[PDB]
């Protein structure tokens, strides 16, 4: 539904704090990349099982930050701190949100 470059800023240390990679937000599934040659196909995450949820005050909120969970099943994606993303602007956030919504992510 929407491709484009996306930041994680919780990743384990032996890698990075904070990288960009390439998110592709369909219904079908939500398919991470190194990079945006949609080669990689590195892991996918569940459009329908997965959640989208709000932070509370106390985040950093210099950048504009949402998070990604699921609860139902033991595949939680390792929760890194329940799949927290960032953006630059709330416009980047609130086009990925309404993307997820169309895929068939449900609300809080």
């Amino acid at each position: 539904i929407r491709k484009g470059w996306l930041t994680i800023n919780n990743i384990g240390i032996m890698k990075g704090g904070s990288k960009e990679y390439w998110f592709v937000l369909t219904a079908e599934n939500l398919s991470w990349y190194k990079d945006d040659e949609e080669k990689e196909k590195k892991y996918m995450l569940s459009v329908d099982n997965l959640k989208l949820r709000d932070v509370e005050k106390g985040f950093m909120s210099s950048k504009h930050i949402f998070a990604l969970f699921n609860t139902e099943q033991r595949n939680v994606y390792k929760d890194y701190r329940q799949l927290e993303l960032a953006c630059e602007t709330q416009e980047e956030v609130d086009s990925w949100k309404a993307s997820f919504l169309r895929a068939g992510v449900y609300p809080e």
